[PDB]
């Protein structure tokens, strides 16, 4: 019964019950020495199946969303890919039109070809999930606040919909992370996200991050990890459990520099709306005060043209041009550039803009972008 | 030009053009800075997508296969799992019978949720191989050696099956290692490794390896891996490109001890049967010698029961009881457990290996 | 221009010019390609004199504390040696007197030994520095604030002594990190830091560090480190310059929960002093404010005796007992065995951290 | 009492008794929890005092040099620097006068500072060790065989003269490293070796390990360790352990290829002379078969300018223009570009070219350089 903040240092097993160690170490083994065949010494025979490096950050984000079990994969597509793989041929899954742009092409693409079907549900309506589902769907979908348009979904609405039809829900919490939103707490089956992110924080690590309750789900995703082999290997675990410490301290500072920079944007005649949950003006503003504790450092802003934009980001000094959200630098994207018809549905346009605030200091990035602003 | 010790070392791309580095560097890092939106500097934009140490190991399996391409993937299952996944619903796999045993839990209880079918035949025989194509049949995924028992299947005949029948051929060359048996240079269109074994070399890396030569397939390849993204990490990378450049040495101590682990063994009162391609009496021995240059470094025989097997494992002093096999202490295990003994020979000593292994053989 | 915490995320050359990597890539690397004979593509030549992941890191305190150049060594311990090693035989440094145990120890027990001696002077009053220097003194050391009980030293008329004196006077940063306190902008010479601690952040990393502007300075420690080998290896120093990315935030919320920790420790019946210069009592309090824009994260306070701190740490949930300080984990240690009870404050919820440490102050 | 190749992957402790794991743990770890106060959980406390990693490290080089106690440093420099910091002001130490230029350095132009007096001589004649000793003289420091021309040292000798006048032996092993030269087996007191060469052997550590058998000497070095602070870190100790399993192997293919690259050199008429122990023709030859078991892949050979070994240089395609020695592949380096009086002294001439061998094809690396040689 720790706060947010003190449960980000002691949430989980990250020390080393041998030596003492304050930190968890890095086990680079492939293989474990059993003094007996069959009895494993610790628990551990093969790093594929079990690594006590990958465990820890397991045991952490299981911690974090107030699950009971977790995975660690190579990429946040690996962990969306391991969940699907709960599905079988012929079996029906429903996804919000605005899901980040990889999880549209895995489903697509990939996903289809071996007999799963795909339904995308613009999800800022509850009732539009009911539309779609059908007696052969397995699966819910959802991904609030969506990329990089930032579509809110009523999540605990959305568990009562996947409850009532034998829905397995899922939600893709990379966005808030654990520190803002919970969504195994609002009934949600399994919780997932792009540890890429704001999560590792720092740049510096590609991983992806599942967390459940529920057993028999779990001992399903421990036997896809451990026969589909997409796992996290130990070094990138570490990193990952070394940047999930700060990242309270972290959002905190982004959602300060969030407040500051949204301000200044809604009132710069150079930009024509501001997109972001905070925004009272901003569709089901009030669905994401009820399920979730702060908000995410992604804003999407538009300016004219895209010809504008390139202007705008040649301009600033602190924000960096490059793919990837949640750093502790901030980075700046053209998402249009960086189908039509799939685009338009995810609210991507031209001049469409979007920022990760980092966690410089609020007056200089506000004082950057807007500067910029002022050359269109 | 290049000869194989020569090109461990220098083959592929292992340093770095801007410095200097003799080694790879590792690229700790998720995303890259671009000049103009769409404007790679160095072509780089995402690390899963493509990172430069992953590059690296990329491009050293495909030089060391005589290759074009190369992917390296968090496991050796998942290379074996982005290959299975080239295939739709109802298509079908021909494997042979005494797959690995990841492999068969993978396809049998994974991928015929999804309509991939898998048929499981005594690759020996060749001709097994053609009965079992059906309409649908489009993969042809086959080891040579095989596990346990070191099987030998015909790489060269079952490429020309493949190439007859339309099927994508697929070899498993984790036990032999690119230093002795290149499937790509006798027709195969896509081989893989399990980089954890031989490869990394040093028990501390879990990984897998693909090449191949045909462009369209690669592009599927880097497509799937993309989007499924069982991306190997940038420091195991790094210990991949690291291990490999030993390959040859290892591989060449590791030979010269199995020569006289067989003979001890063949010779031992308590050894009834032993499995190893380079006994003249193994089936299809000639097969395997057309096909490689050497040996693998797994050997497996037989004690009267799993009780003298367990006894002997405790008398030895320089053999690790644990799974895996290919590193560079030497590994013992019992497959029905985890009276057939599989060791995997290591870079001991060859007369201490000799001597521990038969000292310990005594106590039964 | 660039503000503080913005200076924490783009001060100094963390980047790869080459790929546009947004980190520091990790040269695990001995040595460099050179074109021609003396020719450095990019003046890298030989990773003990100079590597690129370590010049980063090197660049980034340099940059922190407004100095030239940066110098990263395999430890605080390791900072300190290289720059007594600036002296020869016969001279001597004047020091706090509750200077750091390993300092005392690395001094009297080591570098006596090679003729260079130590004056212990308790520098809360500058004018003790002063009547302790002899013709033959040449170095003013200090820390502040000390450890443990938190000593308060006048950093700009301690520069202001060495300087009219003839000293190089050198600052011990440990404590303060360069969010609070720039000693260089203060006119000392040296300023050196235990990366360790605060830099480092998360109990990962033993390093140390050290940044001065003057070039012949640099250009000694710069031969002492190339000829003592006191290295910061890469992997340490990527560590060190992603920790210290968060050191602003860290430093923020450390700082925030001292107060309150302080206002519950000043009020419980089993407390008899604190000690920490944030307190308006504290000796040369004013000093402090005067040349630091913050405050450190180690408290001392003292309960009745040894045995009520014993069971005071027991008590407790989410202070480890261990040494070392500066974590993002709350840390507790016995001084006088490693009733003086020290606290290293960490990232942790503010109340939770004060309530959790009332509690366990009540079983006394 | 396991031969030379089975100790290289057993000696020592280099596997986790906690979970079994075959290699090594990285503790990328600062400090330890002690469940009572002083009382330490698995002997660890603080990781520059003693850290897991490094003490396997530690335990192999101890055991390879057949001593009691290992030492790892950030670089073969330190592990030097902690080895005379043994002595005191006003001591005395004797060196070969051809020792590696660094060596010279550091004593020159560092320790004399410190009042450490240091007197180089011709350690080829053992006797004139003799002519140097004072009755301040405490240490007698070897590096044998030299670098880079390879100059051979009566190891069994020296530890004699040094036994007799109370002074510490010290042997720099580098060159012949433990599989082949075993120093503290012919009575010497303190072997180090500059573990960036042939112990890592991958070009990618910076390291420096000592090893001794005398319990005092082993808690001055300690004391010395933990005082000075030159340690190395978690990660470099264990790609040293990693390096350090196929030294063997790699030592074996350099001799092979050292062997018919010899014979190559010369042959050439374009080759002035070869300096090398396995030479019938080199000084001590004999000495070096009584003390080593085998052979450096450090060549030493002179064209007639530098000029011609600059063109050398730029027609070899497998030999790497860089510093350093001892890795998988080979090295090639010009001494004199990379005082005058001290130089000769050293053997250092104009047009002498030292090469490393690595362990690339024999016949590839001998009609590579044979090829360049024919140019000149």
């Amino acid at each position: 019964s720790m706060n947010k903040k003190t449960k980000l240092i002691h949430g989980g097993h990250t020390t080393d019950d041998y030596t003492g160690a304050v930190t968890t170490p890095i086990y680079q083994t492939s293989t474990y020495l059993q003094d007996d065949i069959g009895d494993l010494r610790q628990g551990y025979e093969y790093s594929r199946t079990a690594n006590p490096t990958r465990s820890s950050v397991e045991s952490v984000i299981a911690a974090l969303e107030n699950g009971k079990h977790g995975f660690a994969f190579s990429s946040g597509v690996a962990a969306i890919s391991a969940v699907v793989m709960l599905l079988d041929k012929g079996d029906h899954i429903i996804l919000n039109s605005d899901v980040y742009g990889g999880t549209y092409r895995a489903l697509t693409k990939v996903f289809t070809r071996f007999g799963i079907e795909v339904d995308f549900v613009d999800t800022t309506h509850t009732d539009s999930i009911v539309q779609a589902i059908r007696p052969t769907t397995k699966m819910l979908f959802i991904e609030t606040p969506s990329n990089p348009l930032l579509r809110v979904t009523d999540i605990k609405k959305s568990a009562e919909i996947a409850k009532e039809h034998g829905l397995i829900s899922v939600v893709d919490n990379t966005f808030m992370t654990p520190y803002y939103q919970n969504p195994l707490d609002l009934g949600i089956d399994i919780v997932l996200h792009s540890a890429t992110k704001y999560l590792g924080g720092h740049s510096d690590v590609v991983a992806g991050l599942v967390a459940t309750s529920d057993d028999k789900l779990a001992e399903r995703l421990a036997f896809i990890s451990n026969s589909t082999g997409g796992i996290l290997g130990p070094q990138d675990s570490y990193l990952l459990v070394r940047g999930i410490k700060t990242l309270g301290l972290r959002m905190e500072q982004i959602n300060r520099s969030v407040i500051e920079i949204i301000k200044m944007l809604q009132a710069h005649p150079a930009v024509q709306q501001v997109f972001h949950p905070s925004i009272e003006s901003h569709l089901n503003h009030d669905v994401h005060m009820a399920q979730a504790d702060g908000h995410t450092g992604v804003i999407a802003f538009e300016v004219k043209n895209t010809e504008s934009a390139k202007q705008l980001i040649k301009a600033t000094s602190y924000y960096t041009l490059a793919e990837s959200l949640g750093a502790v630098e901030s980075l700046i994207s053209v998402p249009a550039l960086m189908p039509a018809d799939i685009r338009a549905k995810e609210g991507i346009t031209d001049g469409l803009v979007r920022i990760s605030v980092g966690i410089e200091d609020t007056e200089d990035l506000v004082d950057d972008l807007k500067q910029a602003l002022d050359t269109l």
